C-alpha cells in the first residue's frame, strides 16, 4: 500500500498532504546524533511498499538536502517497492547553468545525486526553469503554481490588472497569469524602466521565487510612483530571506501572496495551500491515473 | 596531434575552421551503402590524438545525428584519445522539456546518446536554453553569437533603435543584444500586442533560431503598421524550413541577418561566419587556455 514520510523541511504540508489522502504518516524519527550526524528510525516495516518522502529543500538547504538523500538510502537498502520524492521547493534551482566561469550547475548535481541514492521518481512544483525537468532521468512530474495564485485574484474581483514581470526572465510566467485573468503585461526593464502601460492599473507582480525582496519591493514603489493605483504581489516560494520581511512590511505592496511550499512576520499578506495539488499528485501517480489532469 | 573531421552538414564552416587552425581536414568518408546505411572509412590512424568532429544536427536531423554517433563510436573503437564534439546547431534543442503530456525530452535524449556513444567534450553555439548546457556530465562550453550579430549592427549607424522579442520567452535575449546597442526593447505579446515604444524607431528583431518564419515576418508587418520607421531581422541559426524564404522574402524585413551555424535564395540577407569563433575555441581547449576569455 501507500506510506507517506516526512521529513524536517516542512511537517505541515506533510501532515496536510497525508490527511487529504486520507493516510497516516510514516513512523520514523528523523533526528541528529549529538555530533550534528544525521540519524534515521524508520519504525515500521516497509518492504515492498511504495514509499513517498515529502520534503522542501528550503533553509537550510544543504542539511535538508542531506537528510533528504540519507533517508533514500534507508528506504533502498530497507527494501522499499519504489520511493517517490515529493518536492515542493527545489533549492539550488537557480543554479541551473554555467552562468560565468568555473561555476557548478548545482541543480544538475541535486538531480544526479538524488539518482545515484536511489529514487525512483519526482514530483516537483514551479521549477525555477522548465528545463530541469530534463535534468532527471527517471520520471519526474512538474506541477505549475499560477492556477492557484490566479484563483485567489480572480475572487477578489479586480478591476483594470495589469500583470507585472519583475525582470526579463519571469514574462513566461507573467504571461500565464495574464492569460488567465484575461489581462495584459508590462515589463520592468532594469539595467529601472517600465516597458507598457500601468497608467491608473491595479499591478499584480508576480515571481516564482521571492528571496531579498530587494527587486520585487523596488519595481513595486515604482509602479506606484509611475502611476498605477494599487500593487499587488505574488509567488509561489516564500524563501524570504535577509532584510525580506522588514522591506516587504515598509514597501507600496498592498499584499503579498504566496503558498504553503515553503515554511515561514508579514502584516499584509496571505498564504494559499499547495496541499491539495500535491495530494492529488500523489494519488494519481499511485493509482497510476493521468495527472495531466491537473493543469 | 590534432585532428579536425568534418562530417556532411555544414562541410565550408569546417574547412573555415581548419584554415584558421592551420590542420588539413582528417581523411574519412561518410557514405551510404546502395541501402541507406551509413558507411564510415576513416583513412588514417587516429591513435592517441585529440579529434574534432564539426557536425551540426541540422537538416535533415535524424541523419546528422547518426553519422554523428556512428562517427564517435569508430573514433573510440579506434583508439583516439579524445573525442570532441563542435556542434554549432544543436537539433532538438526546442524539445527541452515535457511542455504538454507524454512528450520525450529529446534535447536530453540526444546528450545521453552522445556520451554513450562516447563523446568527451562539446563546444555548443547558442542553446535554444542554456540549461541544455546541463543535461551533459562531460564537459561542455557553450559559445554566444549575439556579440557577432551584434557588431555587424553597430556598423549601421541605425538611429532610434528598439530591440523587440517577437515573443515572451525571446525577452532575456533580445536584452543581451539591446544592452549591447545601449537601446531599449519592446515585446510582441500574441494571444497580437506591442508592450513597448516603437513609434518611429529602427526596429530589430531577433529570435535564436528562424524555421518558418511565421512569428517573425507577422511581427515585423505589425511593427510597420504600428509606427516602426523600418525593421531588421536576425538569430543565430537559419533553419528557416517551410514557407520560410517565400515569407521572409515577402515582408517588410529589410534585411535578414544570420550566421552560417547551418548551410542554406532570400533577397535582402547577410551570412555573418561563427567560423574566427569556434576555431579559436578548439585551440583554447586543445591548448588548455581560457575559454571564458572570450565571453
Ligand atoms: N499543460 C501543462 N503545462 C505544463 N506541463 C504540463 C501540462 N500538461 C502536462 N504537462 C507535463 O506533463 C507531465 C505529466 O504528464 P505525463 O505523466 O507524461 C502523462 P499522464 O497525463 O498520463 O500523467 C507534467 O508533470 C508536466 O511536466
Ligand atoms: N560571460 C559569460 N557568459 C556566458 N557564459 C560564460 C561567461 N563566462 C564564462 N562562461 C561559461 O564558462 C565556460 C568557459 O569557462 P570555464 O571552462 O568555466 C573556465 P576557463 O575560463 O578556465 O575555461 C563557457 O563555455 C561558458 O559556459
Ligand atoms: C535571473 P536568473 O537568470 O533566473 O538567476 C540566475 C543567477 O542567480 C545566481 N544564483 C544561484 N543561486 C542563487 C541563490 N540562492 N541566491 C542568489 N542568486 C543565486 C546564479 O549564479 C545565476 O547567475
Ligand atoms: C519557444 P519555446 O517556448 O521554447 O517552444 C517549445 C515548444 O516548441 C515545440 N517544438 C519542439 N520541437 C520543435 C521543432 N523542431 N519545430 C517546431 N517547434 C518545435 C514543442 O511544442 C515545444 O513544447
Amino acid at each position: 500500500n501507500l506510506k507517506i514520510f516526512s521529513l524536517n523541511s516542512n511537517p505541515e504540508l506533510a501532515k496536510e498532504i497525508a490527511d487529504i489522502v486520507g493516510v497516516q504518516l510514516g513512523k520514523c524519527s528523523v533526528t541528529r546524533f549529538s555530533d550534528g550526524e544525521v540519524q534515521i528510525n524508520i519504525e515500521e516495516s516497509i518492504r515492498g511498499c511504495d514509499c513517498y518522502i515529502i520534503q522542501s529543500t528550503s533553509d537550510p538547504v544543504n542539511e535538508h538536502i542531506m537528510e533528504l538523500l540519507i533517508m533514500v538510502d534507508a528506504l533502498k537498502r530497507a527494501s522499499a517497492k519504489t520511493i517517490n520524492i515529493v518536492i515542493p521547493y527545489y533549492g539550488y534551482a537557480r543554479q541551473d547553468r554555467k552562468a560565468r566561469s568555473r561555476e557548478p550547475i548545482t541543480a544538475k548535481l541535486f538531480a544526479n545525486l538524488l539518482e545515484t541514492a536511489g529514487a525512483t521518481r519526482v514530483i516537483a512544483l514551479d521549477l525555477h526553469a522548465p528545463q530541469i525537468q530534463g535534468f532527471f532521468d527517471i520520471p519526474i512530474d512538474h506541477l505549475m503554481g499560477v492556477p492557484i495564485l490566479g484563483e485567489y485574484f480572480e475572487g477578489k474581483n479586480l478591476e483594470d490588472i495589469v500583470i507585472v514581470s519583475p525582470d526579463h526572465g519571469g514574462v513566461t510566467r507573467a504571461r500565464k497569469l495574464a492569460d488567465r485573468l484575461k489581462a495584459p503585461i508590462a515589463i520592468i526593464d532594469k539595467r529601472m524602466n517600465i516597458v507598457g502601460n500601468i497608467e491608473g492599473k491595479t499591478a499584480i507582480l508576480i515571481d516564482d521565487i521571492i528571496d531579498t525582496a530587494g527587486t520585487i519591493t523596488l519595481a513595486a514603489n515604482a509602479l506606484v510612483e509611475n502611476g498605477a493605483k494599487e500593487v499587488y504581489a505574488c509567488c509561489t516560494h516564500p524563501v524570504l530571506s535577509g532584510p525580506a520581511v522588514e522591506r516587504i512590511n515598509n514597501s507600496t505592496i498592498k499584499e503579498l501572496v504566496v503558498t504553503n511550499s515553503i515554511k515561514l512576520k508579514i502584516e499584509r499578506f496571505k498564504q494559499l495551500s499547495v496541499g491539495p495539488l500535491l495530494a492529488e499528485a500523489i494519488i494519481r501517480v499511485h493509482e497510476q491515473q493521468s495527472v495531466s489532469y491537473l493543469f
